[PDB]
RNA sequence: UUU
RNA sequence: UUU
């Protein structure tokens, strides 16, 4: 950070400098600003004041900053129900005239969730991009639009819709962005519109019309836009079963109309988006003139018997996307799966999911129509309440690199809301996994309670096999998984393992890395034999997570390992295991030969009992030992962690820190003592501790640092040094750290927002970077 | 409380009176003193001191306190390993002499958990009860008990142990007791001794010698006991398998060695403990004297082979409980229960414990020994691995209260730690369930994933069924429990459930309670239908509880009953389901038209939308908006409330208070704010509010209170006012408040202790109770 | 802070 | 604090 060393540690924003684009970055988000703050640098180039509460925008506000490109001013004033409830907004965004006019340079403006009544005039003909979501906005006329000649990209979303309302439908005037030649994207979101505006300019790219109230297509709509890539549709005419919004169909059952030909003109066209129209048919006639369509989603129509039909297909040999999730008949659970000869044509296609079509059974032919599409990659099939299906129909899929199962019903990433989300592409106020292991078998969430070797036979291939969230109750002896020869990843949590026996998971003979999470069911009872033992088996183990097993007794008293580097331990009893006076598990660790990390962070540890370092294996590197309740901790056992680096104390109670601390551990580069008790520092606490390099002591209750404890030759080596939400008294006794924290170049995180005094009298609640001690 | 008006309220200690004993009972149990305080009242008859640091004992400790009956002066200096690590004793409690010996009337004494070296001396001729427990006394020789003449109660365990060892064999001269002739109760458990002490008085009723190396019973031993009520032997020659404390047993597996005739002095014998001393027979001999034995606990030995044998029991036909849990053969699993005829001469039994006998099946008439003991109320088969059951089998036992298979692997109250703890009796520091709805058939932690009628064909008496913690993830419609006629409680708690239909549950027509608590699983994936409305057709339900099952979704707008007064509804999802702008579910609850209750905490409701309390059912009573991290609060909307009594909004971000909770609540008589974010009341808070008992406003940010807004006439109403940890500023604008906490009757807990100014300069730290604001 |  |  020498080029930063220019700019005041004052000023209550991230200053960032993106060299070769010579851009100054300059960050204030969320800052609960009530004005600009002076002190930005003339030379900022991109200024975000997101999340604050700046009444208004005058000539004044930029005058100085002659160089913007971008400013993102959204979230100043957000809508009613869009807002928080305790920080309502009280009045809109006030601009007054001439504010942006002056920056000859600028590009991008963001004044999106402002609760602006117009669009913004003055605005210079540099710009490209305007983003005006979540205002109050609905009325489109050519007289506002005509400082815009050379914009590009245009927001005008979530103006009108059932979170923030504006009781009227849309109104755009007939050729509204006609006379806008360079428009590129336009986005008309969540708007209450009831028609495609016409005539559109042709050298648009991209049209996002999804969520409103058109009902009908004309044949005319999109007749000039040859140079369109992604047009989305979608959410007119909605298919409203369990939508978690507020949702109105067309009437009479109705589907978005789209006449035979409307796409003719769309030879261009990438992307097509038609998820929730209520569709019953796809017209092949659609796709007679888009021979490169990449990307189709079709999820949440009434599409079941289509799925079945599908003549459009064969007009799809390009397609590397189709999604048909969610198109089940209400009411009706069909007995199988029915696709068409027809997905046998998508010869590109590389991703195919198929949620919610809702069948009892899958037999292995039902999906033979895809079986030799050489490039599909991933074959989604979940939440379809499947009850039954031979798992040895993916021999037939080998080439594949995600067969997705996940939540069925069989007995013998997206994002977790995403087909039922609103708008799953809405811009926050804020901003702008096992699959590389190979391939993989997602049986995550279904009712498998018993597995035996055959439910594996054929699928010697599989990489990572996801049984997350089963039943599975039984106590494994190293015969389950027999043909799993090539296995890499297991993930078992969320089931109820019964640890009975130590040759568990032994036939995995290539597995990397097992998760047995959340199987606390057998480790709740008394007197259940369980070996943790099982670990020495397993010969090219290198992360093993056994984390919220609430384990508090292990038959064995040893885990073995000559492989294992990662072990996650968290949410157990080691409080129980190491209860004091009892030294039988204190080696529990010891012959995990080549472990480097250790999280036994939420373990209850009041205390630890001695021996439990010198109890830990050699190797260990990084250790957590983080949300313990810990009250006490002997510093100088440290000694026996000869090639500790990271040690994670945050969360505890811990109310001093050692004596020194490089008579405790020369080999430490990260100390985490956050959020604890300590009061004080000791005297001479990092002397001669070269080797550090990161420290954290926020959120103590630290009153004062002398420069004893903190000698300049150990900070300088500092990467970083977290001092935030202290105590800090402000005398003359702390003028050496006063002084100190307003010069160094250390990074030292929050400076200007959060190291703050508590005291004497006046100085309550300033922060120690502004402070003027001038008589010490 | 008026005959408390003469006990200072400075006083950091609870007193409290038992009229008609004239005992004035006080309280300082963990209250970090380094003295006895000054102002314990003159008539103080118990007092207790529990969990202090006081370092010393003197005549000047209790001279004013000459009507002392008990003294409770345990664990101001605990052994190491039993005591804090934080806050570790450094020296030795001292009793300098002449401290006891002016207690004429001193009945009992504790002096438990001191790292005494030696009996105290000193003590009067009144004392009946001693106890030392947990201290460094592992010598006892006559010349230290010849005070003790009239001692009927004496604790000397744990002295010795491996949580507190001394490194040697305990010690005990040869007819140490014999002359402490009103000796009623001795306790040497937890000690290392390794013979039984004799001879022993004859007016012993309890003996207490479990946990020690005791590896022979000499037929002498027990002569001359005539009076013995209670013997514990237990723990003496242990069984070691899954202990959960370092275990040494006996050498080459051998048993307690009890000679057949050990026990003929025995007569009035209620109560045996042979808990853990690895017994293989139970010779019938034992017995042949004791007519009248009560207890028999013959749990943690090697007696599979005698439960299918067992001509002892022939001999106990007065026995009320037996338990024989925990015999099991290591690495033996049973086919099958062999349980002798002998169990039918058990003409008195109660309680029938086996638990940990570890069998495959359980057939019907493998129970029949049981069949005919008409006064058997509990059968307790649970940790058994039983995978078979045919569950019509206890047709037989209708009669039973209790019928407990929880914790087997069957596929279509004691403590958690109970049989593995080292000393179930042991004493604290600190201190000195639908059973009742009839019939109770517990298969709680099993492995049924599948449930249908038949499965309950011969049950139809039952009264409770706990199915809690299985594995089922059916589609219940009503079908699967039809022969449960009579069922009031349901415990379906740690289940898939999956609603699907609103049939569910609808065949339980006498049902009550209903738990389907922490059923998450189908809630949490998306597009599911789920019906929240099946509770219309449960015709006698008055309670629901649906915790911890993140809801979020429902594709029924309302629930309905017009008999449920109780739902418990945390740890669900309504903020998406009263997001706002969506009116859909503000009615969710209207219809539960005799609901009185309603626990809407852990919802992560940062606000509440309009609609929400007009949506309530009209007799609500009790909210619980706890725990949701609200941030405000329109205190007006509670007008819609018109029964409302209870309000719990504990552990929010609320900043304020109601400006007149009159206008807002006039049936309001419990406000519970504690932990909150509230630094000010409003100027007239409480004002005209005369239907308000209680109040917490413990931890808060308060500095100040007026008279305005606590107002005299509501306040001396006041049951309870909470006040605690807040930031409460000591200046001379605080001197209303200062005064009147200074004089007011009204209950204040933690008044001595926690209620403490901030502020300013030296008053920091002190109690308001004790400030003088002489210049106010 | 005798479990 | 546009989900
Ligand atoms: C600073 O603002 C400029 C102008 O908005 C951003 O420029 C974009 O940069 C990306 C890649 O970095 C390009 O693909 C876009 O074409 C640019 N947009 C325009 C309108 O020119 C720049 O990225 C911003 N930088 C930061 C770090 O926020
Ligand atoms: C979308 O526009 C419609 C009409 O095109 C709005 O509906 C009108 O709203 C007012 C106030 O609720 C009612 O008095 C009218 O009856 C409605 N008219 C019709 C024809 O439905 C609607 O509010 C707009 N939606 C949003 C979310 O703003
Ligand atoms: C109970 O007494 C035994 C012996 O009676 C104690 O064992 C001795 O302990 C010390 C230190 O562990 C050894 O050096 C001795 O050699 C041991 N002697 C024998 C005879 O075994 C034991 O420590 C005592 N147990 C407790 C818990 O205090
Ligand atoms: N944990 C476990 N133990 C079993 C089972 N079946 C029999 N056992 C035996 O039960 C005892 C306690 O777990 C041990 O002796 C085991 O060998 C089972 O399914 N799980
Ligand atoms: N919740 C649930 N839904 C099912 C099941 N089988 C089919 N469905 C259907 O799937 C859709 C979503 O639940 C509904 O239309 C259901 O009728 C099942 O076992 N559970
Ligand atoms: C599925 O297709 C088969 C023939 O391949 C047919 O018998 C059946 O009717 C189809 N099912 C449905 C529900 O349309
Ligand atoms: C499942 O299919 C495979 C052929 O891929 C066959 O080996 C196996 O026997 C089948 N099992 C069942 C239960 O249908
Ligand atoms: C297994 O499945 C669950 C989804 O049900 C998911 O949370 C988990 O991350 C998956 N595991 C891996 C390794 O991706
Ligand atoms: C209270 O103590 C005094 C002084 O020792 C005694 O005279 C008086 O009788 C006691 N009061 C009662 C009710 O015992
Ligand atoms: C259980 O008792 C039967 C006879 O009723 C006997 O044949 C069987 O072997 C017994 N089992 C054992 C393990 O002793
Ligand atoms: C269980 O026993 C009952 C007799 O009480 C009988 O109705 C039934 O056939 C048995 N059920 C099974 C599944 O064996
Ligand atoms: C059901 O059993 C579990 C023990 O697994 C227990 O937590 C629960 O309290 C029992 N339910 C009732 C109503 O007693
Ligand atoms: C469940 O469905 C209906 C109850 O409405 C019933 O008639 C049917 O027989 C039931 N079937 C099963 C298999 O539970
Ligand atoms: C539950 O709600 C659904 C539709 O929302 C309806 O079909 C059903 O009749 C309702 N059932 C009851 C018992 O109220
Ligand atoms: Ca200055």
């Amino acid at each position: 950070s020498p080029w930063a060393r220019w700019f005041p540690k004052t000023l209550p924003c991230d200053v960032t400098l993106d060299v070769s684009k010579n851009h100054v970055i300059v960050d204030c988000t969320d800052k609960h600003l009530t004005e600009i703050p002076g002190g930005i640098p003339t030379n900022t180039t991109n200024l975000t004041l997101t999340i604050n509460h700046i009444p208004d925008i005058s000539p004044a506000s930029f005058h100085r900053l002659v160089h913007l490109v971008e400013i993102d001013f959204r979230c100043n004033c957000v809508p009613i129900r869009l807002g928080s409830k305790s920080n309502m907004c009280p009045r809109r965004l006030q601009i007054k005239p001439r504010s942006f006019s002056g920056l000859t340079y600028l590009k991008s403006l963001y004044l999106d969730g402002n609760q602006l009544l117009e669009i913004p005039q003055g605005l210079p003909p540099s710009l490209q991009l305007l983003s005006l979501e979540a205002n109050n906005i609905f009325s489109i006329r050519k007289e506002q639009l005509t400082e815009l000649a050379n914009i590009e990209i245009l927001y005008l979303g979530q103006n009108c819709y059932y979170r923030n309302p504006c009781y009227v439908s849309y109104s755009i005037e007939k050729d509204a962005f006609l006379n806008l030649t360079k428009l590129k994207v336009l986005s008309l979101k969540d708007n209450n519109v009831t028609t495609v505006p016409t005539v559109l300019p042709s050298t648009l790219t991209e049209l996002y019309l999804y969520n409103n109230m058109i009902a009908e297509i004309q044949e005319d709509d999109f007749n000039n836009l040859n140079q369109l890539q992604i047009l989305d549709l979608s959410g007119n005419c909605p298919r409203c079963y369990n939508a978690p919004f507020p949702c109105t169909p067309c009437k009479n059952n109705s589907p978005l109309q789209i006449p035979v030909n409307a796409f003719d003109a769309l030879t261009e066209l990438k992307v097509l988006r038609l998820h929730s129209n209520s569709l019953q048919h796809v017209p092949p006639r659609w796709f007679k003139n888009i021979n490169n369509l990449q990307e189709l989603d079709l999820s949440q129509n009434f599409l079941a018997k289509e799925i079945g039909d599908a003549k459009f297909l064969h007009f799809l040999p390009n397609l590397i996307q189709l999604d048909l999730s969610f198109n089940f008949e209400l009411q009706v659970y069909r007995a199988s799966m029915n696709l068409s000869q027809a997905f046998s044509s998508l010869k590109s296609l590389k991703i195919l999911r198929i949620r919610g079509y809702v069948f009892k059974e899958l037999k292995s032919f039902q999906l033979s129509p895809l079986h030799n599409l050489q490039n599909l990659e991933v074959l989604d099939l979940g939440t379809n309440f499947i009850k039954i299906a031979n798992l040895s129909m993916f021999k037939q899929f080998k080439r594949l690199k995600v067969i997705d199962l996940s939540v069925n019903k069989i007995s013998p990433v997206l994002e977790q809301l995403y087909y039922f989300r609103y708008d799953k592409y809405a811009r926050s106020c804020r901003f702008k996994s096992c699959y590389k292991y190979g391939q993989t078998l997602d049986l995550s969430k279904n009712s498998i309670f018993f597995i035996k070797s055959s439910d594996f036979q054929h699928l010697s291939f599989l990489k990572c096999l996801n049984l997350s969230g089963n039943l599975i109750s039984q106590t494994l002896n190293g015969s389950e998984f027999q043909p799993l020869a090539e296995l890499r990843y297991l993930d078992f949590s969320n089931n109820r393992l019964d640890l009975l026996h130590s040759t568990a998971f032994e036939e995995l003979r290539k597995l990397e890395v097992l998760d047995i999470s959340s199987n606390s069911h057998y480790f709740q009872s008394e007197g259940i034999t369980h070996m943790l033992n099982f670990t020495k088996n397993l010969k090219v183990l290198q992360k093993l997570m056994m984390n919220d097993n609430d384990i508090s007794s292990s038959t064995s008293r040893t885990m073995e390992s000559e492989s294992l580097r990662t072990l996650e331990f968290r949410g157990n009893h080691l409080d129980v295991l190491w209860r004091d006076g009892d030294n039988r598990y204190l080696q529990l660790f010891k012959n995990l030969l080549k472990l480097e990390e250790l999280d036994i962070s939420k373990n209850s540890l009041s205390f630890l009992p001695s021996g439990v370092f010198d109890g830990m294996p050699p190797n260990l590197k990084n250790l957590s030992l983080a949300k313990n309740g810990l009250k006490s901790f002997i510093w100088e056992k440290l000694r026996y962690l000869k090639n500790l680096e990271t040690l994670d104390l945050s969360h505890n109670q811990l109310t001093t820190v050692p004596e020194r601390l490089s008579n405790c551990s020369r080999s430490l580069k990260n100390l985490i003592l956050k959020n604890n008790q300590i009061r004080s520092l000791t005297k001479y606490f990092l002397q001669d501790a070269f080797q550090l390099r990161y420290l954290d002591l926020s959120s103590n209750k630290i009153q004062m640092i002398q420069k004893t404890s903190f000698p300049e030759n150990v900070l300088n080596n500092l990467k970083m040094l977290l001092l935030h939400h202290n105590r800090f008294l402000c005398t003359c006794d702390a003028v050496w750290f006063v002084w100190w924290v307003q010069h160094t170049e250390v990074t030292i995180p929050y400076l200007a927002t959060d190291v703050t005094c508590v005291g004497p009298g006046a100085h309550k609640g300033q922060s120690v970077i502004s402070l003027d001690l001038y008589t010490c």
